[PDB]
């Protein structure tokens, strides 16, 4: 720590109670419950979208973490306004787990059960659980796991895509060229993630186990050994369907790893995994930070040079994370720069708004919604929420 650090510190915690936390609280729908499903590039709500699954439950956890680290009590509320639609809507009563998607007034869409869908439920109530203490989050958390390790786990990681009632079906997500991606980074890292969660609340030997099995999963099969990325879109067998480098995923990946390696038992896997993560914020920093802020991914040979909210907030949080392990400077100089890129290109200068989807190579704004399925308080909160906890 020093001067520069508590200053950015107080800095992301005035964005985040200023301009964050508000702009979420105005899609707060109080006709139907949840929260509004869309908000276009001009700035309006279509307050008839479809609700995704996902979307609530980054709400969730986002208005949970807030309160568990500021105290307000107004996210609390807000917190509760979404567990709520969650419990009510998206919550399956007969065959248990949640909904992808339901109608703006709750009416199921896509019942169909997705492993990414029900570990960002797990985050979430999880996260909310420790905001409000309500036993009926907890016990939905921990059916939510339950369900994922009895049901959806297999020998080399989880089939990814269900019917309603469980019955497995082939995965929903494809590769660039259209052939099904049966094992993808995106599904699994949200499942470490929201048992890192679970885990540190919980201290349950079962949910350590699992925590430790998805670890190792990243250590032995995602991750492409001495290369600083892990695959994106694979078979069934963790074998890649194209050569694709996501750096987002890589340098969210190498913070999440590290994070998960502190309640690790095996103190050789612990070191490894300590080790991979800082690997990969090396080759993250060396291969994708420009100076300013880092591209997005790389496809075959193709460079995507745009500048994508999410993986500017990852960014931030997983260069603090290298520097706080290392003390290189380098590191600290670049989450703040990226941090000052966001703040400069990515944070909407218009009012009533918040951050923007993208720019281009040329920083140019591209027509994207500011609040979609895809887009949520999330990523760029929880960046804001890491540095206030960290500092
Ligand atoms: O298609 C993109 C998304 O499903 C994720 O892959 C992305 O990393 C962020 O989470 C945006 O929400
Ligand atoms: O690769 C196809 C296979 O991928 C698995 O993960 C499951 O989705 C199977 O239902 C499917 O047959």
């Amino acid at each position: 720590g020093s001067m520069d650090i508590t200053r950015f510190k107080e800095d992301l915690k005035a964005h985040l109670e200023e301009k964050i936390i508000p702009f979420w609280q105005s899609l707060k729908d109080d006709e139907f419950g949840g929260y509004y499903g869309y908000m276009d590039f001009n700035l309006n709500i279509d307050r008839k979208a479809q609700k995704g699954c996902i979307l609530n439950s980054r709400i969730l956890w986002f208005f949970s973490a807030c309160y568990n680290v500021l105290k307000s009590e107004k996210c609390k509320e807000m917190a509760f306004h979404a567990f709520e639609f969650l419990k009510n809507k998206f919550w399956d009563k007969e065959y248990e787990g949640l909904f992808w998607s339901v109608s703006h007034k709750g009416v199921p869409v896509d019942v169909t059960k997705h492993v990414y869908v029900q570990a960002f439920g797990i985050y979430g109530l999880s996260e909310y659980y420790e905001a409000s203490g309500d036993e009926e989050a907890l016990h939905m958390a921990k059916r939510l796991f339950e369900i994922l390790e009895t049901k959806c786990k297999r020998e080399n990681g989880y089939t990814e895509q269900f019917e309603r009632n469980w019955q497995e079906k082939e995965n929903r997500f494809l590769s660039e060229n259209g052939v099904i991606a049966s094992k993808t980074m995106n599904t699994h890292l949200h499942v470490l993630e929201s048992y890192t969660n679970l885990y540190r609340l919980l201290k349950l030997d079962d949910v350590y186990e699992a925590l430790e099995w998805i670890v190792r999963l990243f250590v032995d099969k995602i991750y492409k050994k001495g290369t600083g990325h892990f695959k994106v879109f694979c078979d069934d067998n963790w074998n890649e369907l194209i050569k694709a480098v996501s750096y987002g995923f890589d340098i969210e990946a190498s913070w999440l790893l590290d994070q998960a390696a502190k309640y690790l038992k095996d103190e050789k896997l612990k070191e490894e995994v300590e080790k991979l993560a800082l690997e990969v914020a090396q080759i993250t920093l060396k291969e994708a930070f420009d100076g300013q802020s880092l591209i997005n991914e790389m496809i075959e040979d193709r460079i995507d040079r745009s500048k994508i909210w999410w993986v500017e907030a990852e960014t931030v949080v997983g260069f603090f994370n290298a520097y706080q392990k290392t003390k290189e400077e380098k590191y600290l100089d670049a989450a703040i720069k990226t941090w000052e890129f966001i703040k400069e290109h990515l944070v909407d200068r218009r009012k009533n708004s918040e951050w923007l989807w993208k720019v281009n190579e040329d920083l140019e704004a591209v027509n994207m919604p500011i609040v979609e399925q895809w887009k949520c308080p999330y990523h760029n909160g929880r960046m804001c929420l890491e540095i206030i906890k960290r500092v």
